[PDB]
């Protein structure tokens, strides 16, 4: 039972932070990148290296202690940080043609963010059920061929940063009543990134009943993926490249029964 | 004669489910994929195997037993499940260029969904009237050259899963008064998938008179196609890849005369 | 004519539902919905396309319930391209995209066009190349000059015959068509992907800025269409236009006029 | 100019309907609507395009019913359309096959679709890709160009006051002027970009500013301007020519009293 | 405390100007272009010359002295100047194919503008932390591998024209309360420019409380980047090409406490 919003100067708070991308970080110089992408010969032999696998980002943000009142998330401003880095087409890249600049970051992207009053709820789905996910990651267990389309056994919480690979988990549309999530997968090997920035855009997080995510235990959960595409090295080897995401959330106190 | 909506706590219900894709499933490891695509050498000799043909998906969901009242479908939330699986560019694929990642799923897609109070009504249309559709599928019978543009003999109901090939049937626009349907064919051999996910988007199913689909015999019909594109293996052979679709439908009791 | 009040009551509304088949050229008994393979002339001077290679506009004249002054006024339209999923047949006599791949799908230049009017669609002729010889059996801009490549006001016609007016040399005349509503999109490029949407939830309102729809002269409704979806490439590389049928549902009401 | 009330009554409205032909260069007696085939200089300093290779702005000055209280015709709405979009379906004439046995490559690549309605000539600012480009006799071009002309040289001010004379590539609408004109344009670059051309008789553009006032026609003349470079046509040899189309305009005007 | 707006003839003013692009200007004939782009052999050896690096544009515009009253920026009209120069495909470019016209300007673009009552606040982010930025530029200092995703040390003000390289700075979303900024990075090596011009479009600069940027010390700050793409010359070498941006801003006097 959601009751009235509290008013007064004391009745609002805001959270501001950024989430770093978790692309794999294959050495001490390659934060924000994955390891070079290799191709297994068969579905059966697919055994991706941990450093080759982008993972979901998550932060649990403690809010001011309330107690029954709960913090309600009302608005979000969000932004991908560092979009102009993609203008570095002069570093270790592959010339597009003789004497040309380096091919820029392009290809498959996944841009995703969520705000909730509890951990994002995940459903596991795998491209290839015979993929062996590596030690150090949290992945769909006991996968069967049905896991390639929908296996309801694969339920998890996004409760650990740099652990849940992007490719084998999505938000669970059968749950997540207390989260708002948004994402876009743009495929193709050459697809161009299109990255917009502005400080004038706000997303309202209220549902159809005028209620936003309610923060259980006075914690706010923010999640993100910003795989921007792949960087191609001079040899032609490709690595995922990601960027950080800014969040600013405005919250208000709501009485509940 | 549609009369008033019933109110009270007892007067609403919801259906939540998913429909798996039916892409052909050529072996025990390839759920969600078709058989590799082969090309006939003439129009006359076109004779696709069943496991090479994506089919429409359908589920008929029983609703709480009534009785006249009928359940009226009012809103829909829907989502393609497992969009991030398309980031697996590391297995059984063909490098985009020397030393690159595997070419991702791309090319022709068809994303389609419908919600109705009875089976989706279909009209048959064929690319090539001399195509021999295989045993175990339901296809336009007695096809003539006119069937390549419009032959009104080809009427059917989507009343069996894993049976009506996508390529030879479409929703019948002369019927379907009691269904709401939505589809997009995106062609081209290289077209990139663009897949959005969110739990914040609702489609209203009411017609211009404020009336949604009315569920005959207390059954709700959900139909879907989500052919995402084709997967290319190292040799260049291509197979369709599909994903499951989530549905959540809100219904209310309506009195009719 | 002064437009006066709309008539009401059960008897005052009617609806037309039909489909228009595409007229792509139909080069043999097996190839309804396709054109003949496209050949390229050596020079502008020698351009002489065969009739079976030229998509034409589709038109249907639909008789309405007899009136009488009352006229039927067309108010709304639902329309849809029929058979969009046929483009998923990439296993039939096509050219593989690469070694061992599926066939190249239908793609490239498309023209999707529809109109609803109370009289024939009015056409203006414009030619890519004024030296093109349009074939016997078509209706085309006559006495074409070099100015016909940009605008020659002599080239006026009515879309009054099916499978006769080639798409490439006629467009709706923007100086006329007061009693028609028309809509079209040319999407060019040899590789451009079709994007075809279907739904039974979309309605176009046909009323002008004064609240008046097309008024059906002689109790006839005119429907016109083109749905050239792109080109099909066969094994040899030869290309043919492929078209699809278009569904129309029009709601009409009786309107009194002076 | 104080803008006062609109006149009403049957006498107080008029309309202009016309078309503007494209001015692509017209290199011979058979090639109206096309430019000469494009050739490329070997250095910036030797860029010297021939007039027939250069698309120019189109303009028409349309006399209105004579009015002279001071009354002026006020342009209120516009309907506009590119004429002949389906000509781009001729892929069977003197073209270059896309692949063995294929149809001809259609018109594609860089396009500029532009139109304006004003109560006086469109005001232009000159900007050049390369300041050492020598524009040819019979065109009007930025004079005394310097290297700063490649980004902004305020000396280069002109009026679009002559048809088939102002090359498209070295002039744009001057955003520091044009108070009495409404203009709209889109440059879509790339050598392979597909034309996307929409036609309909159901679309109207309102020409009123934020104060409810449309272009006011000085001396009872209405100025219409356009460019509709649709892309390039590729001949069998590979040589490329710009192809343009005409533009239809219908403008509704009303009488407005001014002080 | 923002109080009432002043009214009357004297209470408004406007700024109209243009900002030239700062692409590098490698010689006396190449204003608006960068130096040809060269590619470093390794990430470690990336050492771009200043004339190869586009920089942010900025103008500080003095307003009529007020003193408490401040000028408040309310509306913006803006336009890229010279869009039709991209139609010069006859000036030492590289033919698209034998006998063809020159390839036009295409590939990565960044179009950005801002209006504020103080300098644009910047956050440094680098593609490659081992890039050595050149003398004469202002760049992220003490860069570490963390600078590739987010290093909060890299804070700056856009306070000097032709000095802050585009590729290593973005607007800081954690600041800029008194600025409105808007930008789009469109990547890919072949992406077509799409440039719209009109004198009929206005952007409102008021925030959700009805308050525009407030001009501290009676100065208005305008900033821009309009990298349109790369020009490829006959040799295959590629250079950035930029264009100027027009600004017209309307301001009103606002009382504050
Ligand atoms: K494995
Ligand atoms: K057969
Ligand atoms: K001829
Ligand atoms: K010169
Ligand atoms: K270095």
């Amino acid at each position: 039972e959601v009751l009235e919003v509290k008013t007064g100067v004391d009745s609002i708070t805001e959270v501001e932070c950024f989430l770093t991308p978790e692309m794999g970080d294959p050495d001490e110089h390659l934060r924000g990148f994955s390891k070079s992408i290799s191709i297994s010969d068969t579905f059966e032999s697919d055994s991706p290296n941990k450093d080759m696998l982008p993972c979901y980002s998550v932060a649990r943000i403690p809010l001011p202690n309330l107690n029954i009142l709960m913090w309600e998330a009302v608005t979000l401003k969000t932004e991908v940080i560092g979009v102009t880095t993609l203008m570095n087409v002069h570093s270790n890249g592959q010339a597009t043609h003789d004497n040309g600049a380096a091919k820029p970051v392009q290809g498959t992207s996944f841009h995703f963010f969520s705000v909730g009053g509890e951990a994002l709820e995940l459903q596991g789905v795998v491209f290839n059920y015979r993929t062996t996910y590596p030690d150090g990651t949290i992945f769909p267990k006991n996968a069967t061929v049905q896991s390639q389309v929908m296996n309801t056994e694969h339920k998890a919480y996004l409760d650990k940063n740099k652990a849940y690979p992007v490719e084998c988990w999505v938000p669970d549309p059968t749950r997540n009543e207390n989260t708002r999530y948004f994402g876009t997968l743009t495929g193709g090997e050459n697809v161009p990134p299109v990255l917009h920035i502005t400080n004038t855009a706000t997303t309202v997080l209220l549902d159809e009943f005028g209620v936003g995510p309610l923060c259980k235990g006075d914690n706010l959960y923010l999640s993100a993926v910003d795989v921007c595409g792949m960087f191609t090295n001079r040899s032609g080897s490709q690595q995922w490249r990601g960027l950080s995401r800014y969040f600013k959330v405005q919250l208000r106190k709501r009485r509940v029964k």
